[PDB]
């Protein structure tokens, strides 16, 4: 957390970085310090640039601004001002804490403009400006990787060794992709700052009267807003000093319904807005209206502004945040010791030093493919167009592997599990004081009052729609009712008072007046005659609102005057209906050991209920609601566990996941181990869980839809977004049609990505080592393969294999289990070193079978290595070697279970064939293809078939080897060393728990 400032050098500092060609690894290796401190040239108060460690490094420059004089600095989207009276950097978003809610109504006038232009040269534009940077900033930035380095020397090497077609093509496939991924990183960027660009003309007054209009950039803390009459997106944040408004906060928490903002209560006391929730209007909420009541306008004081926000704080979440497939150890060792031997038998071999350079440098090439990434992402490729062909769009192909090894998905409540918007369940007559059953659908009932007011009272909104919809009474006196009967005409209405939630219509038809209410259930019960209200009015509602669902009552009269004397009609129930495919999708990942965990902003009560519906908890398996009282500061928070109606679940609320994770780190850990439903959660809360759920050694997906989890699908290892807007622009997949089972199949095609993949790398592996090998046998006689035969193997046969033998599709299925997540695993690595134990043995035997010939007559070893050919040597290893890299990238592909079986692909075993028909030609049939390729022509036929039938046996040993090595190398791994205990820590703590289970 500690940080220090450093006060010609560049010019020297550049000469030397230059000159080194090499300190930037080490600037960039683990200590970079150095290269700081040299340059910056190593006091806070006076300083040009700041280095501050994180217990980890940043760098930040200290800018300046002149007002009255200000130094401040950037970091993380959080603004820091240098301060005179203690010398020292003081965050600017702490610079009024705990204001007096008395201290904000007293800016109840605006801000003087001076004022205003002092405070904005403190806090800053009230924009949220996205720092996109130029090509050659990506360029350096974000193209660093060592392995374009690295290619980068090949190339130069193998211009420097003649070899240029292989040079070009490594070169092409380069550049094309590092072009690719700037230009697609760029775009996103661009994208990320159109989305969270933001303009409007605000109204601000003054201390000298005639309100002006500015633009959303100049607003500061400390002035208020005259709120507009009809509405419209909240700049900033701020809070209400005057008046009253309806707000539309589905950014924040995922719903659309009208939630009310009450002025700020004045008086003493520190305001925080975590308790004024309710008087504090954030930055990005639709207001649906505002209604003064007092004064000629709305009035409400701004608090926060530019990443201050809560949308300044998710954007900067959201800008500021296989693996073992990069082993670096035994690589190393193995080129060294195989370039010190070819150096050893070269100087043994008289031939020149520049000859010996070159070629111990291009042994090393040989060694590492340049040409394996690529490879690693033509699979990826494959699957994102298998994606794109079944709506499921994708930015990072290379983002599919880690849907392979995906092991727990998050769902949105509202949109993604569930409609976006409610629906009627059905309507509840009462005749006398007994409710009438639930009705399913309202349209079928008698024309008496309850149909009458089902029909007519609407303030004609989606829930009135959705009303007047189920009712079907078509429109055509404020309106004329149709009934699919009577005609009924609104003869008179009202508004639909804010502060008392009735709304009343009066009707006739050509059949007395009569007046029908719509409100909350309580207050228009009690406006009701308790003789035709029920006894049970308490139980009946609460049956319902503790269901999630949300009730609304119907009262009439036959005609203040209006609402009185009442009796009840009915109630109408409103509920989210889950998506049509949600319960099908979540049982197929429960039987499959993935587990579903729920994340919304919504209710407890909404959330546990569409649970259980959807199949997130089984009717047998408990559920325990954990709540966490407050710490009161006499005594600390406690926790209490409140079982319901009944692997065990936990269903945790908002604040509490936040207490928790505050006051109970040790406990937190179980918690997060076994919860399921996780509500009320702030968009910043759904990042925070994802990434302690990261932290628990997971793989976690999201599958939210709306802007609130935003943050939350950038910090998931695999985001998908069911909104093609507000949503895909974080997200690595968008589909377009928005319902859960876009993630099943993004999983099954990860497990391709993830299997073909080590498919490929294990052949790439042994495509490289086998060449090394074989180098390694003609190094030692003075001779090398020869510039045809080496771009007959890199260019056609590892090109064709390799993306032939990703074209593979799944299996259909979701199996229950994964397949394996690190390339360093005991099978790939026995894999591969029996297959190697094989090809050397099959090489060395040839070349030792070969010298035991009547018509054999060794090279002159007097000669360089490629004026040896056409040569015996040369052409019975190239022979053996050509066959062998085709029967290794036959026998290391795999079919099931995550994979359509190996012979669907017909184009890839076709290919197969004609390369080895094409092979077998060569060897037998005499001087066709030897002219470019320098072969030998070996005339002893017997010799030849045995050469055949020694490939045939490495093929069939190959396959067999796989064969057994996978069905039986399991047993051998859990019959030795049987105490597993798996070392993931979430598996740990599930051990932990299973034997003895935290919650009592
Ligand atoms: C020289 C370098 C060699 C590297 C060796 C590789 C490392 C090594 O040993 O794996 C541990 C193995 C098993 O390791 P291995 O099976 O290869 O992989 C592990 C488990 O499979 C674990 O399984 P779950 O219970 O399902 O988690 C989990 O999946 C992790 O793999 P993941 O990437 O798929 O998540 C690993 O923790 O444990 C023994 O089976 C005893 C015999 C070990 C013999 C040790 C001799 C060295
Ligand atoms: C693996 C090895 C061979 C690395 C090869 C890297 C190339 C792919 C780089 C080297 C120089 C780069 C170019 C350097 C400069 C520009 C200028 C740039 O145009 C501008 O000058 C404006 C850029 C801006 O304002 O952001 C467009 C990209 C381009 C062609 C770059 C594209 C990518 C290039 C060709
Ligand atoms: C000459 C050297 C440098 C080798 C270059 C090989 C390319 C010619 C390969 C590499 C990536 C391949 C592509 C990888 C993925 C696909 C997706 C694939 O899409 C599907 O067939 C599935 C979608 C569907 O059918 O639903 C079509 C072929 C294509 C474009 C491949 C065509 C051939 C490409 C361009
Ligand atoms: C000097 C001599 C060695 C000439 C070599 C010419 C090469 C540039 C040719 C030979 C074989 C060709 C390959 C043969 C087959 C394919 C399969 C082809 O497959 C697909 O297009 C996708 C198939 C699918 O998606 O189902 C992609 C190009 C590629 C790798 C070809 C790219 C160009 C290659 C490497
Ligand atoms: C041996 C056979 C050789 C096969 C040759 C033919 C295949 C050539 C494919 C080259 C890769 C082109 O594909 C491009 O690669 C780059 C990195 O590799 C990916 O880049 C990836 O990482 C960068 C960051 O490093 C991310 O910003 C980008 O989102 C992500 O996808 C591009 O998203 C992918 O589109
Ligand atoms: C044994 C002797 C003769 C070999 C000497 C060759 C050296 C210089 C080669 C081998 C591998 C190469 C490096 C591989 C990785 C990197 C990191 C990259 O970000 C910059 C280039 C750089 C630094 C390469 C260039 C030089 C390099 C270090
Ligand atoms: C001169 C000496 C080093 C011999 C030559 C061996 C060189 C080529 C070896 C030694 C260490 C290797 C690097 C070690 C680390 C990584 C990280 C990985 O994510 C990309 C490949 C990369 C960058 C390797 C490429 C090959 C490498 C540079
Ligand atoms: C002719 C010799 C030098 C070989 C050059 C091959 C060229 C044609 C190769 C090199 C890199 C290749 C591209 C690499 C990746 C992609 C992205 C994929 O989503 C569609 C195909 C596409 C766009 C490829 C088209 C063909 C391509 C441009
Ligand atoms: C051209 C001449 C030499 C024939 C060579 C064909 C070889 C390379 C290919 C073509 C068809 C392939 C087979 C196709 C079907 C199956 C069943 C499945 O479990 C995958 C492996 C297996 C058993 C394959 C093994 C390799 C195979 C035999
Ligand atoms: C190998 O070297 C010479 C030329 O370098 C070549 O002509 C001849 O075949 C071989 N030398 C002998 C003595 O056979
Ligand atoms: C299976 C791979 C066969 C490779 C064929 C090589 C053909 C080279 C063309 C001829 C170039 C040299 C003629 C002077
Ligand atoms: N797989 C990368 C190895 C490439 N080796 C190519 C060697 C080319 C030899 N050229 C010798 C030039 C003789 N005039
Ligand atoms: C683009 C792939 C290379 C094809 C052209 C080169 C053919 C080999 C020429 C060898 C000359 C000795
Ligand atoms: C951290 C990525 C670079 C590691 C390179 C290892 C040293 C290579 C030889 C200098
Ligand atoms: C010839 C190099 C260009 C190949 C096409 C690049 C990507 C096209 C995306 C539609
Ligand atoms: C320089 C060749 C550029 C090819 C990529 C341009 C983008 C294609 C549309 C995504
Ligand atoms: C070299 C031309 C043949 C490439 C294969 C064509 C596609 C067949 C599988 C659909
Ligand atoms: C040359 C390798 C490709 C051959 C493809 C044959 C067509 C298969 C689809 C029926
Ligand atoms: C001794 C004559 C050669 C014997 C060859 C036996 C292998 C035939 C399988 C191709
Ligand atoms: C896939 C390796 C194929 C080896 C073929 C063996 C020769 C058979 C024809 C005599
Ligand atoms: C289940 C299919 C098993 C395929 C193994 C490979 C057989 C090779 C015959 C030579
Ligand atoms: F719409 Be979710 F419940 F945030
Ligand atoms: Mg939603």
């Amino acid at each position: 957390v500690r940080l220090s400032g450093y006060c010609w050098r560049v010019i020297g500092y550049h000469v030397v970085v230059w000159m080194m060609a090499g300190i930037p690894l080490l600037l960039f290796r683990w200590k970079p310090l150095w290269g700081v401190r040299l340059r910056l040239r190593p006091l806070a108060h006076a300083e040009t640039l700041v280095i501050e460690i994180r217990d980890q490094l940043f760098t930040v420059q200290v800018q300046t601004e002149a007002i009255r004089v200000l130094r401040y600095y950037l970091f993380q989207g959080q603004r820091y001002i240098w301060i005179e009276t203690q010398q020292a950097f003081y965050q600017v978003s702490l610079l009024d804490h705990g204001r007096s809610c008395d201290d904000v109504h007293r800016s109840r006038h605006g801000l003087s403009l001076q004022d205003q232009m002092v405070r904005k040269a403190i806090y800053g534009p009230n924009v949220i400006s996205i720092p996109v940077k130029s090509y050659p900033q990506l360029l350096v930035d974000e193209a660093l990787n060592p392995y374009y380095g690295f290619q980068a020397f090949s190339i130069a090497l193998w211009l420097a060794d003649h070899y240029y077609w292989y040079a070009l093509c490594i070169f092409l496939i380069s550049s094309i992709s590092i072009c690719l991924s700037l230009y697609k990183t760029r775009k996103q960027s661009q994208t990320l700052r159109d989305m969270v660009k933001l303009s409007m003309r605000v109204c601000v007054c003054r201390p000298g009267g005639e309100e002006e209009w500015v633009d959303s950039s100049e607003l500061v803390p400390g002035d208020c807003l005259v709120l507009p009459q009809e509405g419209g997106l909240m700049p900033c944040d701020a809070a209400l000093v005057a008046g009253e408004c309806m707000v539309n906060e589905s950014s924040l928490t995922g719903e659309s319904i009208p939630v009310l903002k009450t002025a700020l209560p004045e008086g003493l006391g520190p305001y925080c807005a975590e308790t004024h929730r309710r008087h504090t209007l954030f930055c990005g909420t639709l207001i649906l209206q505002a209604r003064a009541y007092v004064g000629p306008h709305v009035l409400a004081v701004v608090t926060r502004t530019g990443f201050c926000t809560a949308k300044g704080g998710l954007v900067s979440s959201i800008l500021h945040p296989k693996h073992s497939m990069k082993f670096v150890a035994a690589l190393s060792v193995l080129a060294l010791l195989g370039t010190i031997y070819s150096i050893f038998i070269l100087y043994r071999n008289r031939v020149p030093l520049n000859e010996i350079v070159i070629r111990a440098l291009d042994l090393v090439t040989v060694v590492v493919p340049p040409a394996l990434p690529a490879a690693m992402t033509v699979c990826t490729l494959y699957a994102q167009s298998r994606l794109r062909r079944q709506g499921i769009f994708c930015i990072h192909p290379l983002r599919i592997n880690l849907g392979g090894k995906l092991q727990l998905v998050c769902f949105d409540k509202t949109g993604t599990l569930t409609e976006d918007g409610l629906d009627v369940m059905g309507v509840v007559p009462l005749k006398g004081q007994a409710f009438l059953p639930l009705v399913p659908e309202p349209r079928r009932l008698p024309v008496g009052p309850l149909l009458r007011a089902l029909a007519t009272c609407h303030a004609l909104d989606p829930m009135d729609l959705k009303m007047v919809e189920s009712t079907g009474w078509v429109l055509e006196v404020l309106a004329v009712m149709r009934p699919p009967p009577v005609p009924v005409s609104v003869l008179h209405r009202f508004p639909f008072s804010s502060a008392l939630q009735r709304m009343s219509v009066v009707v006739a038809w050509p059949g007395q007046p009569e007046a029908y209410v719509k409100g909350s259930p309580e207050l228009v019960a009690g406006l009701c005659n308790p003789e035709t209200v029920p006894t049970d009015f308490a139980q009946m509602l609460q049956s319902y609102t503790a269901a999630g669902y949300r009730v609304v009552a119907l009262a009439s009269k036959p005609l203040d005057t209006v609402e009185g004397d009442l009796s009840l009609l009915g109630l109408l129930v409103m509920r989210n209906l889950l998506k049509p495919q949600t319960t099908p999708v979540i049982q197929a990942l429960r039987r499959t050991r993935i587990r579903a965990v729920m994340v919304t902003g919504d209710n407890l009560q909404t959330a546990v209920t569409v649970a259980r519906g959807c199949g997130m908890v089984a009717p047998q398996e408990h559920l325990i609601i954990v709540h966490a009282t407050h710490p009161e500061r006499g005594q600390p928070a406690s926790l209490e566990f409140l079982p319901m109606e009944s692997s065990r679940h936990l269903a945790l609320s908002g604040p509490t996941f936040g207490i928790i994770v505050k006051h109970f780190p040790k406990l937190l850990p179980k918690v997060l181990v076994q919860g399921t439903v996780f509500a009320r959660m702030a968009p910043e809360q759904k990042t925070e869980l994802v990434c302690e759920l990261q932290k628990l050694q997971y793989c976690v997906g999201m599958c939210g839809d709306g802007a609130n989890d935003c943050g939350a699908l950038k910090a998931a290892d695999v985001g998908i977004s069911l909104s093609q807007a507000e949503a895909s622009v974080v997200s690595p997949f968008t589909s377009s049609m928005a319902s859960i089972e876009c993630v099943p199949m993004v999983i099954r095609e990860g497990r391709c990505s993830l299997d073909t993949s080590f498919s490929v790398f294990k052949y790439m592996a042994l495509y490289s080592l086998t060449q090394f090998i074989s180098v390694l046998i003609l190094y030692t006689i003075n001779t090398n393969l020869g510039d045809l035969q080496f771009l007959a193997i890199d260019l056609v046969i590892t090109t064709t294999v390799a993306v032939l033998m990703s074209r593979t599709g799944p299996a259909l299925v979701l199996g229950r289990v994964r397949p394996p997540g690190a390339l360093l695993s005991v099978p790939v690595l026995s894999s591969l070193l029996l297959q190697m134990v094989l090809v050397t043995g099959v090489q060395l035997g040839g070349y030792f079978l070969t010298l035991a010939q009547p018509w054999f007559v060794p090279l002159n070893r007097t000669v360089a290595a490629p004026d040896n050919l056409p040569n015996y040597e040369n052409t019975v290893v190239f022979s053996l070697s050509s066959f062998q890299y085709l029967i290794l990238a036959a026998a290391v592909s795999k079919g099931a279970p995550f994979r359509r079986p190996l012979y669907t692909n017909v184009p890839f075993l076709v290919a197969l064939a004609l390369l080895s028909s094409v092979l077998v030609g060569l060897v037998l049939v005499p001087g066709l293809l030897q002219g470019p390729l320098a072969l030998r022509n070996i005339t002893d036929t017997g010799f030849k078939l045995l050469l055949l039938g020694l490939v045939t046996l490495n093929f069939v040993g190959a396959f067999m080897l796989e064969s057994v090595l996978d069905q039986c190398l399991p047993a051998c791994l859990r019959r030795l060393r049987p105490k597993r205990a798996s070392k993931k820590r979430f598996k740990q703590l599930e051990r932990e728990l299973a034997e003895q289970p935290w919650p009592p």
